[PDB]
């Protein structure tokens, strides 16, 4: 594999239709999950050149913790639907690489099972019936491990996903939402906060104002995401937003991107923009159905060269000197 | 039908091609008719998180009463070509799904028939050969209890639609205008204002000054809109033209558009720039050609779960809430 | 025929490709012949409803007469290329019409026998060996009638057409320069303009500035005009140029542009954006090739119809009325 | 061959495709590489009339010497990868037309066989393991005759090129680095500029701030350039930064740019947009392939033509006058 897309054509020709469908998928006309690749693409950087790269290094510190990239593996649900090992071959690659992976709430393994891999789990959350539900929940993460609580604030339900509606998808017997809901409000937001010392994470904001409150309510980050194009089909993508928001949040919380990232240059088009780190969801996904757990291993491989190539090629030695490069808005 | 354009193919299937043409087709090179599409592929949301949800409503209040959704049938000519039931059948759904119904001048049932279904019947005026006969075809309306007068202001005569024209296309015999024209000018909106208490709404309005003067001359509303590209090819889509128009007329009157809408997110689309409520005419004809009655319903609850879908995910309880969203332009 | 482009096509099938090619093409990649038609696909207008009809007319005073169009024929040379009755056909349908047409330098009838049809002829003039020679083509011009010297400004010689040169495309024996070249300047612009008391236009403008030493010089009118993408290809569409030169000249010449006008729609956005009038080249050629003179009424009696339609929908009594539109730009 | 695009497809049908892959490629997606088309293919001329023609000159002065054309032949390594003659049919068709040629660091023939050519020969460099090594071949390069030093910027190491890795490219035994790397700093910059006499051009400048270093650091020029798509997946186009460096140097330097120039249209809108001269590689290589040192002089003549023509047309007697040309930006 010397490219991301690579990987897609392998997991196209493994799995199943219906289930690559669920994986692919987005909202409506698809019109953000487009949207997403598209934004990319329109971005261009300004690298500078006659920098000291002795010691390039692509690691930053994000919620208390070294990652060896700018970079965390996404939630996405029902990862034993890509391969029977499932979450426990994606994190312990991810654990391996030195990236943080992002254990679901509808995880087809316990959450305590993946943390219990051991490397930098962090814990997606759904706001559950209730606040007592809810809360034990981000408890039983605390008590085993994970370093941050990442709450998904934009589905207040599930978006309509019309090719699994086509395809009548509906999950295998032998997939199961191994951990065991209602529209999550700041009041939520709160009662999480006032619950847990680690950092929470608000997932899905894509408003300036959303994102000041977030810095207002205590939260320890954000992902300006628009849910990789599966919730309000025309939700401006991330990436368009990002510049806005972390000129807005000025520095009261780490900013994270999401939607699209396809290689180590769209990590440095992200960083450019602003953002501390990038989530990066198909593709995981790809890699695990191809291979594995050795397939998500190759996969990161991959994105750590380029992002070290993407990052010396524009005269950064830092990932903090790659979000003080420039960038410039194209025709593609 | 789980989209609006499942709706497009069932009809183009049962349709005959020259009625098919009539109703997809616009004037001249069909820069217009496209156009209206292009716009709203540009927009999109920047939703709202973590709002209370607990009583999303789609309602709102025109024209002095309540409707289910911010929509109403369009005027559309000649119903009958499209379903042996026509007006009666759109008209039935319409009122079902709470949605008022614009009964045109040139329906092929009587508008006192259409009336007569109940509902919240509209009705779309044509300025005919002299004012008595246009203010009579007005009292007949108010007469029959319908609750507006879409006064049509865009056809000093009909615009030259090449699909007809290469099609040799003409009414059957069984097709007529069941209520039985000149220049409309603002003389003509003064007759009609003058000559009845029900609000006045003036369809085919594009220019900032025209929508002012709209105002200045006692309408209850506007509808921003090149009425489907099917008039001046060329002209600009109401869609584009709506946050300027919204915000001189500064609520001095209903501002409603269309022009394309073809699911719950571009009505979305259409309130976030501003948009009191929408017209939908060619998804309707799909619907009705399709199957009759029945299909109008299942197209009026497919855009009533989209609206609502929409709403939810942008963080909007109401209707009013949607209109204080924020848009960003893209490129599609 | 219902559009120009059925003359198009028309055109196609009778004429031998290597002819074809010569009047379709343009100079180097063309990118200049595309962009004439891409800049007025991007023009939307904002049609003015309401306004008195009554007495609409497409007539213009231009160069001291009437015309029955804000439309000439643009100078095409050799037109017995297309047709065996070449200039006289056109000059013909053109006096018919009501419509100004521009005699060749390089026509393939002489001047006086084409003046000698009647109507309104100008005269296109390419700058001669000398300035004697040149003087005496003006004179002859002026002596058989013709109302107006179009000095042609953008050829100090002609550009590379690559389909004329693959074709290795050269004039038939039986098509010849009847009326029988330097680079002009500003210098024979004045001697032109001193030896004539005919208004001098100038065809093949795009500079600001150029517009402004136009007007300065006597010119009594410019072509804004990249001379159909033939001359420098990446020069800019006149189409792009013409609101800004029409600014900067503030009435001080007549201010006609050309470059794939295909459509009334198209006159309509020329007259929206401040032209005086437009011309029309390629299409009058293949109306010539399709059918001779008849196919040059045809031709001309649609784009009335068309200019017509299009100011009538746009609430336009007269071409003042519809100078004075507003236009958007779009995407396409 | 009318057009540089002949040269290609005659290159295409003679090389092995693995060569072809490695000349023609880039890095990563080649967004780099397709953006530098796009954005050439955006700008358009606004040209000039009536000016004196009566001396139209192509020839520039540059580091100290006239050229023929505002145009230098790249540096583009192991050229006898395209013909057995390599190097020394570029160079005699180059010195021929009057046009400076780079000698590249990776030439398959040595610099000093290369300089015996004549004409005027530049020499590029890559920065060598240690600075002694460096130096010696600037030494060389300035005893051999060299003119100028091209230090090149923008490859701290060579990208990822996929179609390389696909292909499993590698140099055949028959071509060698006939002259025999660490990343460069503005340290390395210095120790060159105190080490020769001769104009240091820096090549591969993006950023305007990296240009203003470059002459505060002595430059005598900077090539602005992504180095054809090749380094950097998402560079920005040099012809998109190529304004604003222009007026951010302000002369201290001579400015000139590369990527994608097809055509003399092309040197003209670079001209145009403040480039004191292009360098062109590919259509370089394609002439090499096809015909060996006939081809090269092929191309040069008509790109020579090309420029002549483009400059008159746009009423430019010289390259002076063609860099007060503007420019308008477009859409393709
Ligand atoms: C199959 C699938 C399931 C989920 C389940 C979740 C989830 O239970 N909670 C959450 O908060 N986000 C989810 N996501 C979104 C994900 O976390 C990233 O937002 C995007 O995938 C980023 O875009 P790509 O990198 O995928 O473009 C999913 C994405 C995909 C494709
Ligand atoms: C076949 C057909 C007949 C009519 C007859 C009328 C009419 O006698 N009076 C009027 O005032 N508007 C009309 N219209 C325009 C319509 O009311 C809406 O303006 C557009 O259809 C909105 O666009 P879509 O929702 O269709 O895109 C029509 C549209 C179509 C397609
Ligand atoms: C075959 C052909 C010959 C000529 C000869 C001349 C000419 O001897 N003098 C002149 O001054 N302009 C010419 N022109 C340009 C023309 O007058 C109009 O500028 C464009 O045709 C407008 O574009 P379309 O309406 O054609 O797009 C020509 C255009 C075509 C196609
Ligand atoms: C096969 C190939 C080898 C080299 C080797 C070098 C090099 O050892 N040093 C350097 O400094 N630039 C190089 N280049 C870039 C070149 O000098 C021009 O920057 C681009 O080719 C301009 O774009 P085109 O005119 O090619 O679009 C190369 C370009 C190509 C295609
Ligand atoms: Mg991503
Ligand atoms: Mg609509
Ligand atoms: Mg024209
Ligand atoms: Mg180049």
């Amino acid at each position: 594999y010397v490219s991301l897309a690579d990987l897609e054509r392998a997991a196209r020709d493994v799995l199943p239709g219906e289930i690559f469908d669920f994986l692919a998928g987005g909202s409506g006309t698809e019109a953000s999950l487009v949207a997403n690749r598209t934004a990319l693409e329109r971005v261009f950087v300004i690298p500078r050149m006659l920098r000291d790269l002795t010691d390039v290094t692509t690691e930053i510190d994000i919620f208390g913790r070294r990652a060896a990239l700018p970079m965390a593996v996404a939630p996405v649900a029902y990862q034993r639907l890509f391969h029977p090992e499932g979450e426990l071959a994606v994190a312990r690659a991810a654990r391996d690489a030195g990236v943080p992976y992002t254990i679901c709430t509808l995880s087809s393994v316990s959450l305590e099972e993946i943390a219990a891999v051991g490397g930098r789990p962090w814990f997606q959350l759904f706001w559950l019936r209730d606040e007592k539900r809810s809360l034990d929940l981000v408890r039983r993460a605390e008590d085993a491990g994970c370093e941050a609580i990442v709450f998904t604030v934009d589905v207040p339900w599930m978006g309509r996903r019309l090719r699994d509606m086509r395809n009548g998808f509906a999950l295998p017997e032998w997939v199961t939402a191994a951990n065991f809901f209602a529209p999550a409000t700041w009041e939520s937001v709160e009662a999480v906060r006032a619950h847990t010392d680690l950092p929470v994470v608000l997932k899905g904001i894509l408003a300036v104002e959303d994102a000041r409150r977030a810095v207002d309510a205590g939260a320890g980050g954000i992902v300006v995401s628009n849910h990789g194009g599966r919730q309000l089909d025309g939700a401006v993508p991330g990436i368009e937003m990002l510049g806005e928001i972390v000129a807005a949040v000025s520095g009261g919380c780490e900013v994270l991107v999401d939607g699209g990232i396809r290689s180590g240059g769209d990590v440095l088009k992200a960083t450019a923009l602003g953002a501390s780190a990038v989530l990066v969801g198909r593709p995981v996904m790809w890699a695990l159905a191809a291979a594995g757990q050795d397939g998500v291993r190759q996969l990161l491989e991959l994105l750590a060269e380029e992002v070290r190539d993407a990052m010396g090629l524009a005269g950064c030695e830092s990932v903090g000197a790659a979000r003080r490069l420039n960038t410039k808005l194209g025709v593609v």
